[PDB]
């Protein structure tokens, strides 16, 4: 019942442009709207993959496992999925554990892949899969887990119990600047209401 | 040890600016970002607040209550938990139960409040308070929920049980294709996740 109507580039970096949105409301009148698009998409289906990993162990309460890492657009650190765009060809479940592995070093089985899911839809088009990932914590490849050898990046690897998860993150996040992904502790919130 | 050096303007809309974000990595080396900020904060705790209405009714299953409305980011509709900024010296409590009712019509109260948590950490510094607010949907108030929304919002309100929320969520993408947001889809993922 709404359409675009126009897209116009107002600014357009290396992985991120600036659009005017221009667009049909119900009425039939023509409205604006700024746009963040990522620049990098292609034939993916989404921009990107969050991974959910489940750390399974016999003698322990699953666990999620989140990294933390400096995100300059939040000029401080982040607790978040491990999460990443999809290469080109890539599908987003290889996208997924691929990007769990550089990142924390576990080797995770696919346990589901949602739709494409926004961002934050109210300012951009950015899109993730998120892929519920498995990991086998008994196993002894994962006994103690690297983030496969040199990445570029500066990635701490936290894993927190999934039956405490909003407490553990709220305690870790009252220190500074270190903020939790809204998508993390949406799933914790969650985790919590459903005990 | 790592720090936002310099944040050089790309450029500024009304709503939203683009940055190139120079920070210093561990190395002690300096690298860029492209971040993406809203322009619209002020001295807040968060820009603004998402909301988790949880519709009780005696005998029913609880109900998320979410809202569906055209985003012109996304070129299309998203399903999301009701959202928008916290307003100058407004709580985020106060702001969820605002947008809240505007949106939906629905008063609710606090549950609980999160920290500020981060929209999407990798592109920008978009944080957001989620406010579990409940809904006592046999009060005469809620009886006869009438949203008032805003010049240029048009917003469908869709209340799915929450005891079957990623299903219903699914049931509904498949009726008609629509974008599912990321928080509400890992809420939901969380709720079948959940022990
Ligand atoms: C922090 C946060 C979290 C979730 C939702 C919001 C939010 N949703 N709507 C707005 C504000 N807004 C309005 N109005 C409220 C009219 N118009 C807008 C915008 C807007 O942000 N942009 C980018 C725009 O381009 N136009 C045209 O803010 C904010
Ligand atoms: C879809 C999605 C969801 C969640 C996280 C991401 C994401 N996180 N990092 C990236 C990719 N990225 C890298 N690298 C992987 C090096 N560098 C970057 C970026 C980057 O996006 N920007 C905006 C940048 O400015 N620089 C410098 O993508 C993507």
């Amino acid at each position: 019942k709404q359409y675009i109507i126009s897209e116009e580039l107002i600014s357009e970096g290396k992985w991120v442009k600036l659009e005017k949105t221009t667009y049909m409301d119900p009425t039939g009148k023509t409205r604006t709207w700024e746009s963040v698009k990522r620049t990098t998409r292609k034939e993916q289906t989404a921009d990107g993959v969050a991974v959910i990993p489940v750390l399974q162990r016999t003698l322990h309460y699953e666990c999620i496992v989140l990294v933390k890492q400096f995100r300059p657009p939040m000029g401080g650190y982040c607790i978040e999925f491990p999460a990443g765009l999809i290469d080109d060809g890539e599908t987003p479940e290889a996208a997924a554990l691929r990007e769990l592995e550089e990142e924390t070093g576990y080797k995770g089985d696919i346990a589901e892949c949602s739709p494409a899911v926004c961002m934050d839809p109210g300012l951009s088009n950015c899109t993730i899969h998120i892929v519920t990932v498995t990991i086998n914590g008994d196993d002894a490849e994962n006994a103690r887990p690297k983030p496969k050898p040199g990445d570029g990046e500066f990635v701490e690897v936290i894993s927190l119990p999934k039956n405490d998860l909003l407490q553990r993150l709220d305690a870790l996040v009252a220190e500074e600047h270190l903020t939790v992904d809204a998508r993390v502790y949406s799933y914790a919130l969650a985790l919590k209401h459903a005990n």
